């Protein structure tokens, strides 16, 4: 009887199972209202026979899998405030929308029984964070909830290197999905060797024990973005440290900055940079269901 | 059957009552013994209803409200050490009196069943702790400890900016109370966005629910001093910058460094400075009783 | 029924006896497997009526002392993985051998029921971490796990007032053994502060008050290496200092410039290095098991 959870019936049923389910943050639907890329998502999250469950802050309640009425709202209002784990005490008090970021879903996803979430990018150390201390609460998060989360390493704009420094340092286990190098989002790889995983159920199979060893705690899974649809490095940091040198020159600091490399990159890729990130956003999606469906396969062992 | 703690008949009833309790760090009682400086904040706090609870370490014991008698040595003995949450093991199988920082003391607080704790100003990012790495252990103590903690931000010696980046990363909820800047200290704002609270009856329930979600951990509350009281920002940072130049050419590091600031700073304020932390102590020991009433009432629907 | 422990009957029976036991990495029988290392360490800890459990990872199992055919592996097979914390998952699902470092040691030994753990040097901050954020996963695995680790402070290679102030932000208790300043590996001092415990009794009573208050989590306990055997801290200094500029010129950076120095130091103590580091091993250990017998102690008395 818990009075902050709002489930749908398809999800409450498949958690009730033992069935496969991953967790999706609220973005995806406000973003791109059209079908085009809602629906696509959840066609490869489906695929492996694995429920999709978008979750959201609406009137009150952590809403795992958002109505169709809900879907509308987060795609019509405008003023919809990010929400990551520390900002949900006073989103809920509020009674308003909240879309929830990366630290503030898994949070919601694990209450909701939910042990398998996704996106294409996860936050991380900001570059020059060694000196701005600029860090995602998303890498601390990983410390207290247990959930695998499967993303393509960490946002283009962040410090690759320095956040896998980081998350070793927290102690997050960081398994790369075929690959033995980190995922750098839309570029292919970052020179950070991961432990290498080449089977889903081998690596259910590492989390599982992990998780009984080390208590709660977030297993890391990255995939790297086809190579066929990456984009090289060269061109992903000869932008940014141009667009860097605006700021020292202009004299921007802070979170002023991080925003705008953001859309000077979307600039330098010959405006493909949505194309390769909806391309990573799928063939990781695809991958999370494939795994929620392998880690369901071995907890129903025991 | 609690064996290490010692707690006065009145705060005793309170708890039991689930009316409302505020605590303190033994600082104050310490610094000033003379009535004037100690009978003002439990004024303060006991006008709104809160029952005051004075927190220190004396004779292997975790002592929760202090008598008279111990009030008196606390004043007399000079040499009391500090003592903060690692420190605690080693004062109490030591035996002697302990004076407890702001994090020894909320783990004791929280042991007792207190749940909102205030002082002026909180420890956080030491300035140069980028390279320096000298960070209070308040921070991370606001992870593991449930507290509402009520302050003016961090002690104005420290950096800010790169506290309330730490605290984010660290997933600490930060609300300002009818404001949205940062409270620095003597100091009125920080150049750093906060949450609004504008009605402390939506705060208190804004920390339950976090509490809810996110299991234990510090809610942290800023209230910034009265305006008309409030120290002009460009007098203490310049202040501050000229003491370090004379600590780069006299060549001191460390801890040596921290206090010498302290110091150079009350200097500079034209001796104001001691009316300007007490004033803010007051009005911040207000606004915790405040909350922690309104928190009592907000728990006691349920 | 524990599916992961394999435990040895001796250790099972002393832990079924709340009689001592000292954990030891798997390391110490991989690099000697003569019994020339070995022997002395199991002498060194046994004096004090401590049960040495030695701690490796082997076909998917937690094994806490191994057998004289697991240590024959250990020593025979060159490529073993080390493990920490979170290669633990993935280690036992592999299940190979896992030469477990001193985060993942700890995990096990508290998970087996083990509370003291000794080794020469811990990991910490690495030096320039300010910058590079390279840490070993130890400090922060210090948080989580209730142990006393007890060793000569943080290996030689390291930044070591940076590792004491990163300790002080996470909260863990720093006691020097009849010292008040930090040990500094194979260097007696580092020029740190240390809280004093002359009487290993009254350390032992200050740890279990310690979680009692503090919940789980680790006392770290140094003891400095006998002066007679102690390394000239200037050596170390200028030795590593030199060895960082040929990595400057050569262009070396990250998880190569560790190794480096490693082997760099070795050279420049005119070969003395072995028998300083074994020596304080030895001294190290020998303080372990009269601690974990004082625990024991102090434990049986409620
Ligand atoms: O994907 C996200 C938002 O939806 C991440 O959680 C976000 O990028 C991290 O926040 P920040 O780096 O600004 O602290
Ligand atoms: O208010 C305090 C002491 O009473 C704070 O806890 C203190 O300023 C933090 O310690 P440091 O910054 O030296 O680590
Ligand atoms: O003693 C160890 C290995 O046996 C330590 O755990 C190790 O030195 C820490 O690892 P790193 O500093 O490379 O992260
Ligand atoms: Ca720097
Ligand atoms: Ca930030
Ligand atoms: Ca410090
Ligand atoms: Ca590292
Ligand atoms: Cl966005
Ligand atoms: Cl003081
Ligand atoms: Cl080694």
């Amino acid at each position: 009887p818990d009075q902050l959870l709002e489930v749908s019936d398809e999800i409450a049923t498949a958690l009730a199972e033992r069935r496969p389910v991953v967790a999706l943050e609220s973005s995806l639907i406000t973003t791109d209202p059209s079908s085009e890329t809602a629906s696509l998502i959840e066609k490869a999250v489906r695929g492996a026979g694995a429920v999709p469950a978008t979750i959201g802050i609406a009137g009150g309640k952590l809403v795992v899998g958002l109505t169709d009425s809900l879907i509308e709202r987060f795609a019509s209002t405008k003023g919809i405030p990010k929400i990551s784990a520390r900002d949900i005490g006073g989103a809920l008090a509020g009674g308003g929308l909240g879309a929830t970021t990366v630290a503030g879903t898994i949070v919601i996803a694990e209450r909701a029984g939910i042990q398998v979430f996704t996106t294409a990018g996860i936050g991380g150390v900001h570059r020059r964070g060694e000196d701005t201390l600029d860090i995602s609460p998303d890498l601390l998060q990983f410390r207290k909830t247990k959930m695998t989360v499967v993303s393509g390493g960490a946002k283009s704009i962040l410090d690759h290197r320095l956040t896998a420094e980081y998350l070793e340092t927290a102690g997050v286990p960081v398994y790369g999905y075929r690959t033995d190098k980190l995922a750098a989002f839309v570029v292919r790889e970052a020179d950070v060797p991961v432990t290498r995983m080449d089977d889903l159920h081998t690596a259910a199979r590492a989390a599982e024990a992990h998780w009984q060893v080390n208590g709660p705690g977030t297993v890391l899974l990255t995939s790297p973005i086809d190579e066929q649809d990456a984009v090289d490095e060269a061109i992903v940091e000869a932008a940014i440290a141009e667009a860097l040198a605006q700021c020292d020159q202009e004299g921007i600091v802070g979170n002023a900055v991080s925003p705008y490399l953001m859309k000077a990159l979307a600039r330098a890729s010959g405006g493909m940079l949505p194309k390769a990130g909806r391309s990573l956003l799928l063939s990781t999606a695809r991958v999370a269901g494939e795994f929620s469906a392998a880690l369901s396969a071995v907890q129903a062992e025991r």
